[PDB]
């Protein structure tokens, strides 16, 4: 029996997490846990799975507090801030850690995690996105076991040589690999006009028609950065360059990801869309894990289809292919420029068809310089943010 | 540098075999090959790539001699029948075998590869319908390597959890493995109705609309009996009772086949329709092997299909299962049957819609009994084959 730090568990990943978690009890114990608003769902969760210590922010003990002082649960530590998600994040009792923090301020614990050679369960992209071979090195200096969430490459993972982690790190593809295809649903807007695309609404963004999801990958998934960051998350997992990996836009979702080898194979994954299903393969790796998903059922779904994405129409996949070249930095720009963008859109303060434009600026306007530290990342991410926020208030 | 002994070199498999080996000569030389009729290819093959020993039937030497008489062809060692079969098929200086002759007489041969713990590249499936458990024994006894060919079983093997080989037989799924899903193409008259059915001609049979193949296959593809074959093939190499082996008709024949887990996970192997990556595979596993079959274009083969079969229409199916349920001598039965009525057809002494009522009634008239032995098999083949024979000639 082994317990798992759940960082940001009352979002999308964290639910599902709790859902496999629940329906196992005798192999994994819930020892810590996060939250960062949602307060009174994250007691709820604490009195279902008991965890020995919480964490939230500094501005939201309180409000804990007096809601543990209601049921009156005890026993719970709690503690706050980024520095308390580090703690728990590398606890010496926790043996398994689901990232599921959203964005950058998912960086330090996931990596706190890594460089504690826990069983990592990334789920927070922007994380590796943002500290690259940093984190991989590091990952590989403490044996952490550094396993995908994300579905495109838990699927990858699934459909590579089995020992493809023991390779030649070299950007090149190895043991027979000759491609990754990275599908794509294309977002809600994938068939829009450009004139309704200028239009879109929050709420449009928001609802994908095949994943229940956050409002950030929702946002992301409409525009297309969600597979940027996906492919420089691609990149960095499989120590693959970026040009070995090919979007395909997969409407149907069922497919979730390709790899294609020298001998004209392509091995595949597939299912119903329900992250329940990557997330119980990482927590259970090398070991199957019995979930509730159904069987996928193609006499039901008994149609898939394929096609190239509209990079001219969706400019974030260039971008991100861009910062991916660029290396160092790049990617950290990038991926801040785009937080305070679908920020500033999802609060009705830009169009969606800009979100894109201020990321651009971003990149043009700030230097690049090498990722050479956790240190320099942070700095250059907070410059980004500073010029991106600049750029959309002198858009209106 | 290994040796290679090719049984049915002339035909489809053999020579997709040739042009893989043709590209490889630094890593693979011929040293065996045998041929049933056609002589001169034969010929023109031995003089590319110069094997010490060749097989025809008696009937052929001569004929053969004559021709390496012209070609001053000598220094070819020349063996007759199916006692040459064996004799280069578990030769001492063999280190693969590829078993690619067609139907039974591939029995004895490919046995003999397996018991002389060879590499087998089992493309031959009669051979593994007919004798069962007794070649699989035999593969683990002698620690034969027995890799499958046949596409779908090579996208199984490709999709099952990596060391399948060595988990326990017990007829139930293994390390997480819930389903099988085998693929079928439908044969080129699934949209045929009954009444265009009864009139099929055998030109009409052998066109299959996506692999190029002997007439044997080609009619079994459009017939379904085939996938029959493939459903107790696939229940012998994987060890698993028939019903987790679910038949998934898909037209356009780019997904091979398919293996579900307990997480709701499906894994599978795709591509172009070229038995030259299969042949790869099960050549250089656990190397990958390079080959000249193009990448799988998604962009092109944009759209993909999934139905039930239709095994009113196609009856050859629940034929085969119920071959396989009963098990013992059954498949056996079920083989010879399908391959006279087959032959039958080819000589349009009768209609298509009459191969698998000749099968039904063999397998209704002839009584089972247990495979007890590879000399049991053999006679009930030959009695059946009486019985399927006597059955046609009743009805024209
Ligand atoms: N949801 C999905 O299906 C998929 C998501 N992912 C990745 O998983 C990560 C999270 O995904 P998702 O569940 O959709 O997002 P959510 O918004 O639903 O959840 C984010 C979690 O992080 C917490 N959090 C949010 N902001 C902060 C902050 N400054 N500091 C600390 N914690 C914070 C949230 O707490 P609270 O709820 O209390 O505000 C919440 O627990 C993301 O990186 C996403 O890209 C990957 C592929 C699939
Ligand atoms: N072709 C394909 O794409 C696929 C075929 N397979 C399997 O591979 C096997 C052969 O396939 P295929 O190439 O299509 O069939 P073919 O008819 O094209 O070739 C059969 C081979 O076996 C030889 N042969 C035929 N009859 C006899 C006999 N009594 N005794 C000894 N040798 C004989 C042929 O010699 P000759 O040419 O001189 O007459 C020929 O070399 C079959 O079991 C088939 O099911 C599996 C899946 C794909
Ligand atoms: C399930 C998953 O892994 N996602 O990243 C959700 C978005 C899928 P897409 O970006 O719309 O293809
Ligand atoms: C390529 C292969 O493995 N075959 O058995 C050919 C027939 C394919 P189907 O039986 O028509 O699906
Ligand atoms: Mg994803
Ligand atoms: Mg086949």
């Amino acid at each position: 029996t082994q317990s798992v730090c759940i960082l940001g568990v009352t979002g999308s990943i964290g639910r599902s997490t709790l859902k496999i978690l629940g329906q196992h009890p005798d192999k994994y114990s819930v020892f810590a846990v996060s939250a960062h608003s949602r307060i009174s769902e994250l007691v709820e969760i604490c009195k279902q799975f008991r965890p020995k210590v919480v964490v939230v922010p500094e501005q939201k003990i309180a409000e804990l507090k007096t809601l543990f002082a209601q049921q009156n649960i005890s026993d719970i530590d709690v503690l706050a801030g980024q520095e308390g998600l580090v703690d728990i994040a590398s606890h010496t009792d926790v043996d398994i850690v689901m990232a599921a923090i959203v964005g950058a301020a998912g960086l330090l614990p996931t990596l706190a995690a890594v460089k504690a050679g826990k069983r990592v369960l990334l789920a927070n992209k922007e994380a590796l996105v943002m500290s690259g071979e940093i984190m991989m090195q590091a990952a590989r200096d403490h044996q952490a076991l550094l396993l995908p969430v994300d579905s495109e490459h838990n699927a990858i993972f699934q459909s590579l040589p089995h020992n493809y982690l023991q390779a030649d790190r070299t950007g090149q593809p190895q043991l027979g690999v000759s491609k990754i295809l990275l599908t794509a649903s294309g977002g809600p807007f994938l068939n829009h006009s450009l004139e309704q695309l200028v239009h879109v609404t929050p709420q449009q963004a928001c609802k994908h028609p095949n994943w229940s999801m956050g409002q950030k990958i929702s946002v992301d998934s409409a525009t297309l950065m969600n597979k940027g960051l996906e492919l420089i998350e691609a990149c960095h997992l499989f120590s693959i360059s970026e040009h070995f990996v090919t979007v395909v836009v997969h409407p149907q979702s069922i497919i979730h990801s390709m790899v294609q080898y020298v001998d004209g194979s392509t091995l595949a994954q597939m299912g119903n869309p329900d992250m329940c299903t990557p997330i119980a393969h990482a927590l259970a790796w090398p070991e199957r894990l019995q979930t509730n998903v159904p069987a996928l059922d193609l006499f039901e779904y008994s149609q898939l289809n394929f096609q190239a994405p509209d990079t001219q129409k969706f400019p974030a996949l260039n971008l991100a292919r861009q910062a991916m070249r660029a290396g160092g930095l790049a990617p950290t720009i990038l991926n801040a420029a785009n937080e305070i963008a679908v920020e500033a859109f999802l609060m009705e303060r830009i169009g969606f068809t800009s979100i894109p434009q201020v990321v651009e600026h971003t990149l043009e306007k700030l230097e690049n310089a090498a990722a050479e530290s956790i240190e320099c990342i942070l700095d250059k991410d907070k410059v980004a943010r500073s010029v991106a926020q600049q750029y959309i208030s002198s858009i209106g």
